[PDB]
């Protein structure tokens, strides 16, 4: 069964991939090489072209992603050659540096060796390569509550956070054959952070908010042609609302709206004053302003939705079915001001794609 | 088949209704009366208690409605006795007056005679009893574009709008046996309108915006126990975002955001300035303020979501499955600031319920 699943996924993928690459005539011979390879080895190895286009197709198929217009420009780094934890660490450091690109963020994916017998070669524990720690104890909450479980797991490995609201979690991953993950502190020179200030409201710096420049999702599985790349961290740039309407605003995250309300000089007393909405807008304006001011890539949700509309038009023009998850595609502020809100999307799962996998902690 | 559908829906409804009313023991005898009635007449007649609780259950089952906490307080007006167009007209006028209640809006439904052989006794053409006309011609757009088709249909019946942006459409409905609907101008004394002003920004009145006090949906079919009440207009009060984030803001409706931006003194030039979001918040604050100032019922989306959370808790506590359509339940501004956004809802259709039906024009 295992092998039959693999073979069927490989056939569909290679046929589709090669068609898109204009290599339609090579499908037959490649499929033959793959089938015998699967027969012999229980698996097969992607060519660099297949892997690269596979990661791009996976992004293009990511229903929840508004940023897919740029799918074909994904920078794919093939690190299927890594074998040691230092090679993994340096590959992760490299991804951060090359994706960050001095602020002009390059959408990048680094692809590590894939699972073999469902057995991981590299198991990344981080949810994002760059993320803040979270702590909860003695009534006290510090940092990002979303990171509490990983933070506690890290501190079981002998790491200790300074317990600021913005401690960078170390990289943490486990190699095949090791019982415990290893952790490495992020070099701060690698990590761009953006202080959050507001273009018009000077008191906004009193909140001492900041966020990191590059969201590098590191806990999803890239599946391409039946091959499971469980370790394949990827990044785009932020859409401002992710930071301003969610990371800094959610009650279960940094929960900053009341403080925002206070510094922008509005009462946070009456639902009918829409103070939360006003705070959200000002916080989101601040986030966009701050990233732009620092020369770090970011997109506002209106521009992002306009780009997504072009992705829709490109899909229709290429004869590709468009898939989408409306609930994730609409931005969390002024969604009805985007075209996304006013149409529907087929939430079908098409592969290649990125998938959730169980946390190792 | 027709009759079998009816009988099965009746059994389920009566059993459920009577259970909720503590009349469990009367189900058997009532079901017998109904079956013989269906046998004899091809249909059956709801008792006033069944009809009332039916309309309430239908509201309680309305997946898209955030206002359902108050389902059990629906004021049900039974107008199954009407036979003439003047009785229908006066019943509609009465609904407007009694629902409006001098601004302290009473959620009300007026139930007209149900379809018989699928044949309507009363066919209401209005989408809402109170709504503004829309016109498009010679490049020029006036009023509410959403009403363009009905407006044109009305003007085919000898009605003529003044072509302000806020012409009240007349009531328009067709009686069984008549080829053409009749129309009646709404008495202006019946119709509460609210001028839109802003609590802090005096220039906001320069927009000369207004909206009507009571949304009275008049084109949906109430289905209860297999009986199709195609004419059963109902109303709640507005949630502010419906007016401020949709009716006045949508590009395909009144499209007021650029004008709002101008009067609140912000540039409408750059997506990154989030001027649309800021305009939306200020427009929505104005709408809530204006309704409150005029003593007309309205709810803000935060309060509405808190009420909905209580509806969820009430459902769980009553042992009723909760159904919901997340895409309609989230408000179109700051949805992530509500609990609704952060959970999922079973969008199953449970009857009794309100359903779309084909437009007669
Ligand atoms: C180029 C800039 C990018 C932007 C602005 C962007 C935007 C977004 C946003 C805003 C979301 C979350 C939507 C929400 O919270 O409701 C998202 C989800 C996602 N994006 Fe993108 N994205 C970008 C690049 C990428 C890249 C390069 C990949 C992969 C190669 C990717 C794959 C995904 C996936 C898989 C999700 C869903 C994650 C999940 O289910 O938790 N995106 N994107
Ligand atoms: C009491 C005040 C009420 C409030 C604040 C309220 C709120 C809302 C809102 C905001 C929506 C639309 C959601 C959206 O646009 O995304 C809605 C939809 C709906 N409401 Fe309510 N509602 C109320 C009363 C009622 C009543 C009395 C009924 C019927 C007896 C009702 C039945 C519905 C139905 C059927 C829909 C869906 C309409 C459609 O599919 O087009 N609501 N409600
Ligand atoms: C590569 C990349 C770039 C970018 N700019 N953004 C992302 C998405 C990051 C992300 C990751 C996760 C973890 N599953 C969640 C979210 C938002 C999650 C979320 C949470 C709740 C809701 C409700 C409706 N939509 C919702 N979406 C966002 C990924
Ligand atoms: C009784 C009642 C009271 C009240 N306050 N609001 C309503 C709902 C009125 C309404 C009617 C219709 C017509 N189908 C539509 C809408 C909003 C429609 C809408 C349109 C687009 C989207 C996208 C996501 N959700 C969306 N919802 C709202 C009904
Ligand atoms: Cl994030
Ligand atoms: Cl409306």
């Amino acid at each position: 069964e295992e092998k039959e699943i693999l073979w069927n996924e490989a056939k569909a993928f290679i046929a589709a991939c090669y068609q898109e690459l204009g290599k339609a005539a090579e499908v037959k011979d490649r499929l033959a090489d793959i089938k015998s390879e699967i027969d012999l080895t229980g698996s097969y190895v992607h060519t660099k072209e297949e892997l690269e286009h596979g990661a791009k197709m996976a992004w293009r198929n990511s229903n929840r992603c508004i940023g897919r217009l740029f799918w074909n420009s994904l920078n794919v780094i093939d690190r299927r050659d890594v074998r040691t934890k230092e090679e993994v660490r340096d590959a992760l450091f490299h991804h951060i540096e090359t994706a960050t690109n001095n602020g002009k963020i390059r959408p990048t994916i680094t692809i590590f060796p894939p699972e073999e017998k469902g057995e991981k070669q590299v198991e990344i524990w981080n949810h994002q390569l760059i993320r803040y720690a979270g702590y909860e104890s003695d009534g006290e909450r510090i940092g990002d509550p979303a990171s509490c479980s990983l933070t506690a797991a890290c501190e079981e490995l002998g790491w200790r956070g300074e317990r600021t609201d913005f401690d960078l979690l170390p990289l943490i991953f486990r190699m095949k054959g090791d019982e415990q993950p290893v952790w490495y502190e992020l070099p701060r020179s690698l990590v761009i952070e953006v202080p959050i200030t507001h273009p018009d409201i000077e008191a906004f710096s009193d909140l001492e908010l900041k966020w990191y420049g590059v969201p590098i999702i590191s806990d999803m599985k890239l599946e391409v042609g039946g091959i499971h790349y469980n370790a394949a961290p990827f990044n785009g740039w932020y859409m401002g609302t992710e930071i301003g309407a969610r990371n800094l605003a959610d009650e279960k995250r940094y929960d900053k709206l009341k403080k925002v309300a206070s510094v922008i000089g509005i009462a946070a007393d009456y639902n009918t004053d829409l103070w939360k909405d006003q705070a959200l807008v000002e916080l989101n304006k601040a986030v966009l302003h701050s990233y732009k001011k620092q020369g770090v890539s970011i997109v506002d949700h209106h521009t992002a939705a306009s780009q997504f509309k072009r992705f829709e038009e490109q899909a229709e023009e290429a004869g590709r079915k468009l898939t989408g998850d409306w609930t994730w595609l609409i931005p969390p502020i002024s969604p009805a001001a985007t075209h996304i809100f006013h149409r529907s999307y087929d939430n079908s799962i098409v592969k290649p794609n990125y998938f959730y996998q169980d946390k190792p902690y």
